[PDB]
């Protein structure tokens, strides 16, 4: 039961306090800044020897892969390559003895994801699993791994369990770089941030009424652009899905850095368009992105920061969200355009726990 | 001038045949199967003693790379990344004194894919430019390069230029394992496509008045879903920018692999849908992707090869392309969605050339 919310998917998404709270219940140390996950204990000094990471992955739970590879890169100083698991297993891509490979997946039976880690175990790499749900196969076949811990989600549109997997990562992240001195700031800084989170999402809920009368705005629609770059390209991306999968809008991400390199030829007054800037390194060339939107006349919906005074000054519609690091953004980001994919399914009468022609989890072929 | 042509895009892409021929010009010799890029003779063997190929690039020349990453894979047995130039720089991308890093780019001006270089260079890695114009600054700030040999491109929408990237990169390949015993017969049955290649194209191009009729059959669409995975999953997405670069409708290319992880929930009777199977280990598994489309009511157009009996006589919209090689195939099937974008352009009234919002290269910001 719901109690409380007429579906799984409201309650799952307004959970993501708690849900957030719970990934790093045991784990996070706010006290100390010490973060230890149990079930990459063993392992933690072999994983520091590969030579490369490798995240494996389907849909929404490959996002997760896109929303933390930088952050991965920075901390771990390894390179990272982020792998729809389909497309993975058609190219017989090269994996070596010393590659460490995560398989991140909600339901932990996804077959290609699956697929995915048989591959690697066959050729020696060691296996690591991110997922929702214990005693998976997943789960089982890796060599070790992390329960994110969000609780049941019935939802067939992620939501806190995307959340979950993003903070799972970033906790590996400070994990791999705990022993360097250049890099303690770094990590306190990341750790306040997360200790922040819970409030912060919290804050962003509250603004559940004016994402509705957006979704009122747009549900007449047939196509939307949502763009955003760096940290927030997987944001566009996760949205996009989101509204697709729910809604059957055309939602399309688009990275941002590429909008003049053809998209841009979609744009005028009628496409309605999402733009994400957030004050992070990138804002100088995302705010160059709004401008080319806004000279070919385009109306776009902006998702900045609270704080972002140039941007609120300058544009008209904007939704406005908390400041947290750079790193964190995209938790707090992503999390209305999961309301506004929610309200644009209700409105257009479709079911938002279960769409049509979908499965929680995809076990066959 | 082009003479006998209402536009320089359909002259560019009736040139094919004759562009592929440029690209191969004293480089391939067919009486005694050897490939000698002059570019790389130098620094072939530097080459090889490399850990990682990256290729960098911008919209189109960043599909090429898509396109030929999995026989680049398969040939060099080297890890192989494929990125996109802005969001490359946006991650601080690690890059390492063993890398060799490739810049694929028709015009050589692309200020993100110049920007890309410069990167590569300051962290010691070999740099290699792939590029239709001598004397550009791509060509000029590389290690070596390869000059594709196309000719001039002068539709902002890119045809001969890609399918040009395209054989250079398998030439490239084909050099890397000719000191292989047991590749000899692969780069043989290669060689002896790449030969026929030419007559298969003039072929696809016959098919022009039937292609103009299905653009008679699409013009009015908002958008259209196009599918394809493994060596045809870079055609889905080049066919996708084109349609959306000169025609501005909202086309997507969509992994097949990934349909039933969300986007299947978009397919109904009134979605327009391109599926692209060819005969090659991904059969099957496209054969159920088309299955799929088709349980949802969805009416696809597939493009298939002419001697693909059962999908042929299971079908009722199939374009029939000629049979080559599995990792030449795409240089074929990607010409009927270079005519399809053209004529889809010409029945709208919108200039096929010099579309809207955008310019033949980036060079600023
Ligand atoms: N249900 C979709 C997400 O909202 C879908 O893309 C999903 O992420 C995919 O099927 C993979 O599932 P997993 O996370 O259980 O592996
Ligand atoms: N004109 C477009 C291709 O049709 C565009 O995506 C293009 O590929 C991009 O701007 C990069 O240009 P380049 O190939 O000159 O580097």
């Amino acid at each position: 039961m719901k109690g409380n919310f007429s579906s799984f998917m409201q309650k799952e998404i307004f959970e993501q306090p708690e849900s957030v709270v719970n990934t790093m219940r045991g784990r996070v140390n706010f006290d100390d800044y010490t973060v230890n996950l149990g079930g990459l204990k063993d392992h933690i000094k072999e994983i520091q020897r590969c030579r490369r990471l490798i995240l494996i992955a389907c849909g929404t739970s490959y996002h997760a892969g896109v929303a933390t590879r930088q952050v991965l890169e920075e901390l771990t100083e390894l390179p990272v390559m982020v792998e729809l698991a389909s497309d993975f297993l058609d190219r017989n891509t090269p994996v070596f003895r010393d590659d460490v490979c995560f398989f991140l997946s909600q339901s932990g039976e996804t077959a290609d994801t699956l697929m995915g880690l048989r591959y690697c175990k066959e050729r020696g790499a060691l296996t690591v699993g991110i997922t929702n749900t214990v005693g998976s196969s997943i789960s089982r076949e890796t060599d070790c791994g992390v329960h994110i811990n969000a609780g049941p989600e019935i939802g067939v549109a992620s939501t806190k369990a995307y959340t979950s997997q993003f903070v799972s990562l970033v906790m590996f992240a400070l994990m791999m770089c705990d022993d360097r001195i250049s890099m303690q700031e770094r990590r306190k800084e990341i750790m306040l941030g997360l200790k922040r989170l819970p409030d912060l999402i919290k804050e962003v809920l509250s603004m559940d009424d004016e994402i509705q009368k957006l979704a009122t705005e747009l549900y007449h629609q047939k196509s939307v652009l949502i763009m955003g770059r760096g940290y927030h390209y997987a944001t566009c991306l996760e949205g996009a899905l989101k509204i697709k999968e729910i809604t059957y809008m055309h939602s399309e991400g688009i990275l941002a850095g590429e909008l003049k390199h053809g998209p841009l030829a979609l744009v005028d007054k009628l496409m309605p368009v999402i733009m994400i800037i957030m004050r992070d390194h990138t804002y100088a060339k995302c705010q160059n992105a709004l401008q080319q939107v806004v000279a070919r006349q385009g109306r776009p919906v902006v998702i900045c920061d609270k704080e972002d005074t140039e941007t609120i000054k300058n544009t008209k519609r904007t939704i406005k969200v908390p400041h947290s690091v750079d790193c964190l953004q995209g938790i707090l980001s992503v999390i209305p355009l999961q309301l506004l994919a929610f309200h644009l399914a209700v409105l257009r009468g479709y079911d938002v726990d279960f769409p049509r022609n979908l499965a929680k989890s995809v076990t066959v072929e």
